[PDB]
């Protein structure tokens, strides 16, 4: 075992690798949503940029898990990054609904990792997870839910004017 | 009696305590409206912030009545702060209608206190009331009425797009 | 249930509402202490301002619980804010003793909420509570205890000179 | 009658002259308190300066009544300025007690003038009185009462240490 390793269970090490992969998969999904909203026949560029930002933040989280793994003396083991579920994402409402579900999936994986860390009496891992994530993850879920509520109010999916307006007012003006 | 007391009738002292309580009750109502518009299934954050601001201003008025009471040599006597009338506030139009009524209630209480002060020949109290309030209170009533007119124009309660637009254009961009 | 809700037990949601109420009640108690020390026949204005500051901080904590409730998909349910225990607070020593007890009461309520969150395996709620509170709450208890020790050293309740001096040196110079 | 005169009753004009005189008399009393606390066998220089400031503010009020009289088309009629009641003022507590009474006397004269103005249906005079005075006068009475409370707490008249401390901490550090 690594000379640095202390109080780091093999099961936790493995779960950290799986979380790293899930973050990479979430990044890649959000990148697909960006590409979709950038299409000439979609053309909602602030929505696109929102998803791009999220893609970059999830890749940053993956990198933090890599660094954490090494700091504890575990070993990074990479797997394929699965392509997203869909090739096209319908409209702003459907994409936001898919994002909500993705964020909930990631949150559940973090909850599960925290439970594992707790059961293995690893307070360092618990602190790490409670110091990069739960706050940020609940805030992202909240924001997406707020957006879904507003998209429904705006008459999505049918009301194209409403969709247009969402892109101008709800998401930050981009690039 | 207090060594500072001069020309301060017991009835006025009591009415000042009741006004303090009413201001605290109004604050608390506006705080409830904030919380409602912050809900994920409401999600009108500029509207929420408008109500939050109003909540803070009414608490500041309560504090001014406390200070006034002591300056005159009366004694602050606190009562329970009753919870708001409603737990949920419907939509922007219903909330604004409720605010209009609340503001009118507060204004009537101020009018009544001014009449009492007049009848007790207390020009200091009259001046105090005419120097923190009537101007500001009539302006708040006017603004809420203007908003109600605009919400009706925008098709509330049915027109969700209209509601959405009100939050972007009528109330100051927030937090 | 709310579209955002995940891993948030009904009992926790309810306990968050009760904590919100307790914070509002603590705020209101401290506001009463301010008003008392501002009286012309008390007249310890730095002491008064200390309590005013504490009143504002407890209201800010209540607002944080409101926001938290919504972020998790729970529903804010407000109750009456009970008036303080006393209408008059004796002197600096008695007020500080009452504050000590109030702070301990609030701390116990936070401890109890943390135990509940732990039992419901809600690390997000535990982190929230451990990230706004325990540090600050133990520091406030310590400061009030330090003050009580100093008030006793200064000869309270009998030694008015000592009381006078406390207001000039122990609490920050105010307004 | 003066070409400017409108709605200005002779009785009000006369009462304005008497108020001018009372303000000059109050100024002169406070000047005597200054001189007393400046004595080598009294030697409380911050207390002295407090009274000096008050003397200057009351002379400024007298000048405002002069200007007001002319603005309304009345005629300034001066009388002797009576010397103060006492030649020596005992100690800080006795002087503050005398100031409290003086301030109350002035306030009562203002109240009486406001009642007269009201009875003569002179809103300009009422506004003038409510715009230079009641606020400031109640605040001065409050401050003096606060000081009396503190002087008693400090053990006046017997406790010279307490008196000494009051001059260092209660009144602004002077000249
Ligand atoms: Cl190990
Ligand atoms: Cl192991
Ligand atoms: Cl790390
Ligand atoms: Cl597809
Ligand atoms: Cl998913
Ligand atoms: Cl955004
Ligand atoms: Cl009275
Ligand atoms: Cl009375
Ligand atoms: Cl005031
Ligand atoms: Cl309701
Ligand atoms: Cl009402
Ligand atoms: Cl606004
Ligand atoms: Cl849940
Ligand atoms: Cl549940
Ligand atoms: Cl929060
Ligand atoms: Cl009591
Ligand atoms: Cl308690
Ligand atoms: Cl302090
Ligand atoms: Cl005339
Ligand atoms: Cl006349
Ligand atoms: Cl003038
Ligand atoms: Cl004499
Ligand atoms: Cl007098
Ligand atoms: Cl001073
Ligand atoms: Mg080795
Ligand atoms: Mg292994
Ligand atoms: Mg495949
Ligand atoms: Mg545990
Ligand atoms: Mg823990
Ligand atoms: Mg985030
Ligand atoms: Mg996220
Ligand atoms: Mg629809
Ligand atoms: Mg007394
Ligand atoms: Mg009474
Ligand atoms: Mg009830
Ligand atoms: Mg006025
Ligand atoms: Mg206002
Ligand atoms: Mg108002
Ligand atoms: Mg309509
Ligand atoms: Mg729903
Ligand atoms: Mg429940
Ligand atoms: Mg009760
Ligand atoms: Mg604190
Ligand atoms: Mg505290
Ligand atoms: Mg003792
Ligand atoms: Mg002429
Ligand atoms: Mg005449
Ligand atoms: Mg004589
Ligand atoms: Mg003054
Ligand atoms: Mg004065
Ligand atoms: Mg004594
Ligand atoms: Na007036």
């Amino acid at each position: 075992v690594s000379q640095v390793r202390q109080n780091y269970h093999s099961d936790c090490e493995a779960a950290v690798n799986r979380m790293l992969n899930l973050e990479l998969y979430a990044s890649y999904t959000y990148s697909s949503m960006y590409a979709f909203f950038d299409r000439d026949d979609v053309a909602l560029h602030n929505v696109a940029e929102f998803f791009k930002e999220h893609s970059h933040e999830e890749r940053e989280h993956a990198e933090k898990f890599m660094k954490y793994q090494n700091k504890r003396g575990g070993r990074v083991v990479l797997q394929d990054i699965k392509k997203p579920e869909r090739d096209e994402w319908g409209n702003t409402l459907e994409a936001m609904q898919a994002a909500l579900q993705l964020e909930k999936t990631v949150n559940q994986a973090l909850l599960d990792l925290h439970k594992l860390a707790t059961d293995k009496v690893d307070p360092h891992l618990c602190d790490f997870l409670e110091s990069e994530y739960p706050e940020e993850q609940v805030k992202d879920i909240k924001r997406i839910g707020d957006f879904i509520t507003n998209l429904k109010r705006l008459g999505l999916p049918e009301n194209g004017m409403g969709e247009y307006l969402f892109d101008k007012h709800s998401v930050k003006e981009s690039s």
